[PDB]
C-alpha cells in the first residue's frame, strides 16, 4: 500500500555491516520538517545478478509473515533501477539480544531466561505452518522489543520446502557458519526442520552461559580439536569429531532438566530429535515449577 523514495530518507548513523550488504538508520520525512518515523534500511555492495536475485526472494518471504514475535515489514524504493533497490523494516532501539543481554545482565535471572526461550518457540512453530526453512538461528540474529518481548530476525538465507519432500538441497555453499551446523548439513547440504531443531540447542548454550566469549562455540570446539594436526581442514577436524560423539560441556549451574533437553536436540539420527510443539509445552511446565 505504499512506496517509499530517495529524496525523503534522511541518514542518521551507521547500525552494521558485512561482504556484500550494510544496514543503516534513517528518518523518512516527507513533510521536510523532521518530524518523520524512523526506520532501519539494507542495499548491497557488490551486486552480482545471483545475489541481487537471492535479495528479491528475501522481500517475498517477509511479506506473507504476520506474528507477535517475528520482525515486521514496511516497504521497498526502486527509485535508482532494479541494481540499486533498498529494503525497509521497523526500528527497535534495544538491538539484538547478544548486545543487550551483554548490558543489562545484572538485572537478568533463570527464570527471565526462560520466557525469552518460550517466545523462540511460538515463533519457529508459526514459520513451520508455512514449510519455510530460516537456516540462521543464533542470538545475534534475535531482536529486542522491550524487558518482557523479543523477536526471530535476519531471513537472509530461509528457503522453502517442495511440494514433495521434506528437505532442501542447497546448491553451492556459501561463506557459512560451521559452529552452529548439524553433520548432514555440513556432509551433505541438507537442511530440514530437523536441522533447525539442532541449531535451537546451540541457542539454548548460548544463553546458559550469558554470552561469555571465552565458553562461546568457537571457542569450545577449538579447545576440544587440540594442537597437533596437521595435515586436515579444521572443518574436516569437525565431521570427525562429531562422528565420534563429541559435544559442548554442561554449563556451570545449569538445571538437570534443560541439560536434558540440550542432548536430545544433538542427535546424529534426524528422525530421532523432538518437535517444536513439544519443546513448548516441556520449557513452560519447567517455569512454572520454579514459580512456587
Ligand atoms: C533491514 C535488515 C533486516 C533484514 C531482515 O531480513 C530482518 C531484520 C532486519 C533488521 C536488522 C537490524 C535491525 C535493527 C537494529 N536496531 O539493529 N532494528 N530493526 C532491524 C531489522
Amino acid at each position: 500500500p505504499t512506496q517509499f523514495e530517495e529524496r525523503h530518507l534522511k541518514f542518521l548513523q551507521q547500525l552494521g555491516k558485512g561482504n556484500f550488504g550494510s544496514v543503516e538508520m534513517c528518518r523518512y520525512d516527507p513533510l521536510q520538517d523532521n518530524t518523520g518515523e524512523v526506520v532501519a534500511v539494507k542495499k548491497l555492495q557488490h551486486s552480482t545478478e545471483e545475489h541481487l536475485r537471492d535479495f528479491e526472494r528475501e522481500i517475498e518471504i517477509l511479506k506473507s509473515l504476520q506474528h507477535d514475535n517475528i520482525v515486521k515489514y514496511k516497504g521497498v524504493c526502486y527509485s535508482a533501477g532494479r541494481r540499486n533497490l533498498k529494503l525497509i523494516m521497523e526500528y527497535l532501539p534495544y538491538g539484538s539480544l547478544r548486545d543487550y543481554l551483554q548490558k543489562h545482565k545484572e538485572r537478568i535471572d533463570h527464570i527471565k531466561l526462560l520466557q525469552y526461550t518460550s517466545q523462540i518457540c511460538k515463533g519457529m512453530e508459526y514459520l513451520g505452518t508455512k514449510r519455510y526453512i530460516h537456516r540462521d538461528l543464533a542470538t545475534r540474529n534475535i531482536l529486542v522489543e522491550n524487558e518482557n518481548r523479543v523477536k526471530i530476525g535476519d531471513f537472509g538465507l530461509t528457503k522453502v520446502l517442495p511440494q514433495d519432500k521434506e528437505y532442501y538441497k542447497v546448491k553451492e555453499p556459501g561463506e557459512s557458519p560451521i559452529f552452529w551446523y548439524a553433520p548432514e548439513s555440513l556432509t551433505e547440504s541438507k537442511f530440514s526442520v530437523a536441522s533447525d531443531v539442532w541449531s535451537f540447542g546451540v541457542v539454548l548454550y548460548e544463553l546458559f552461559t550469558y554470552i561469555e566469549k571465552s565458553k562461546s562455540p568457537p571457542a569450545e570446539f577449538m579447545r576440544m580439536i587440540g594442537n597437533d594436526k596437521q595435515g586436515q581442514s579444521i572443518v574436516t577436524h569437525l565431521i570427525e569429531l562429531l562422528k565420534n560423539n563429541g559435544r559442548l560441556p554442561r554449563p556451570d549451574g545449569c538445571p538437570d532438566e534443560i541439560y536434558m533437553i540440550m542432548t536430545e536436540c544433538w542427535n546424529n539420527n534426524v528422525n530421532q530429535r523432538p518437535s517444536f510443539r513439544d519443546l513448548a509445552l516441556r520449557v513452560d511446565q519447567i517455569r512454572d515449577n520454579m514459580a512456587g
